[PDB]
């Protein structure tokens, strides 16, 4: 699979419970809703190798990690975490994270290709599931 480009959000299902359940007041969820409905997301895929920046309106967070190689980076509700990442099938990548500090919900994600060109981005947290799908620019 190959996951390089700049792509564009084009639907977006359960993003604001997501964060309901992470916690996440209502002031900020609205905030956060808005600010995410028309990101930017730049993958640079080398093999394994992966370099993901995705900015919102007023945030932007890179992360740089090899699938099988722990990395740090932060969960969707902004806490520091561990992270792993490993393919579950061809053209389907999935995360689990662990929190440097304390105890929360579970939260893991998933991306993965379509044929038809389609990145599917899963998130989780506890029994509540996310979807984001994005096509190329």
């Amino acid at each position: 699979p190959n996951f390089s480009g700049n792509w564009k959000i084009i639907r977006s299902e359960n993003f604001e419970e997501l964060l309901k359940v992470l916690g996440v007041n209502v002031m900020l969820r609205k905030i956060a809703v808005a600010a995410a409905s028309k990101p930017a997301v730049e993958i640079k895929q080398e093999g394994d190798t992966f370099y993901i920046k995705t900015s919102t309106t007023v945030r932007t967070t890179e992360i740089n990690f090899k699938v099988g190689e722990e990395f740090e980076e932060q969960t969707v509700d902004g806490r520091p975490c561990k992270s792993l990442v490993k393919w579950e099938s061809e053209n389907k990548m999935v995360c689990e994270q662990k929190l440097l500090k304390g105890e929360g919900p579970k939260t893991s994600w998933t991306r993965e290709l379509t044929n038809d060109g389609e990145l599917i981005l899963t998130m989780t947290a506890d029994d509540v599931v996310c979807t984001k799908v994005f096509v190329r620019e």
